[PDB]
């Protein structure tokens, strides 16, 4: 039970696909704004395709990123909603996720912004390595990149 | 490429092997232990099994856990060999592993300490977290555990 936002785009041999749910309590408290002063659980589900150049086989979850999101109310007055996603896991796997406080029901384009393992930003960049010796080394990490999409919010 | 240390054993819906191949290059730079002062690239590979009690479909890799080694010559009245294992990639897929010098041929003696997401001891603790609601959460983390297993190092 989860509600997509456009469809899943492919890039770099990940699939990077956008859904949303309602507001969820997580371990540890003080993360997640809490459920009660949320309309979604807004997520990110990125799995491995086919050849991934970075060593993770096919379908598996891709770990260690960090998601910004920027979602905009179309024809809205108000400001853009920006925030960042923490990785953790729930009865269908891990992701990265989010509890979001929205402007209401309308149109909304929704921005994600992935950063790799050893991007600048990313707070886990000196806990994941990547091996890179001609034997069993791995392209290097993506860049960072965007993606978009629109999707029309009702309240769940 | 990569030698068996022992059998994998099963505890709490997750499988643990133990296995070991020649030192390897690391990004970044100055966490391994540089590969021409090294013996052996150690790993503990850690998957789920099926109806895992932390969300993970089965054959998932399990993240963000954080792992302690030890290893012991036996009878080489040596010191034991300790360090922390670091998460990382290769291109047979992600594991947690370490660049070790040993003591030479012989038997030897390995024991894993496998931490939680929420262990004390994990430096990770803050960057994942856990489903606790009824509709998607997940059951708590394992407690921390210990497998050892018997090996013969000659050289690779
Ligand atoms: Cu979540
Ligand atoms: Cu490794
Ligand atoms: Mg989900
Ligand atoms: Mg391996």
């Amino acid at each position: 039970l989860e509600y997509p936002i456009g469809t899943p785009q492919n890039l770099a041999g990940m699939e990077i696909a956008a859904v949303y749910l309602q507001p969820i309590d997580m371990e540890p408290e003080g993360h997640m704004r809490k459920a009660s002063e949320s309309d979604i659980h807004i997520e990110a589900d990125i799995h491995a395709l086919s050849n991934n150049p970075n060593g993770y086989p096919e379908g598996f979850w891709v770990p260690f990123l960090f998601i910004k999101y920027e979602i905009t109310k179309v024809g809205g007055s108000g400001a853009p909603i920006t925030g960042d996603m923490m990785a953790m896991v729930a009865s269908d796997g891990p992701h990265y996720g989010d509890n979001v406080k929205l402007q209401g029901p309308g149109k909304y384009k929704v921005k994600y912004t992935i950063y790799p393992p050893n991007a600048k930003e990313n707070p886990m960049s000196p806990y994941y390595g990547r091996h890179t010796d001609r034997e069993t080394g791995v392209r290097p990490w993506f860049k960072t990149f965007s993606v978009e999409w629109d999707f029309t919010y009702a309240g769940i």
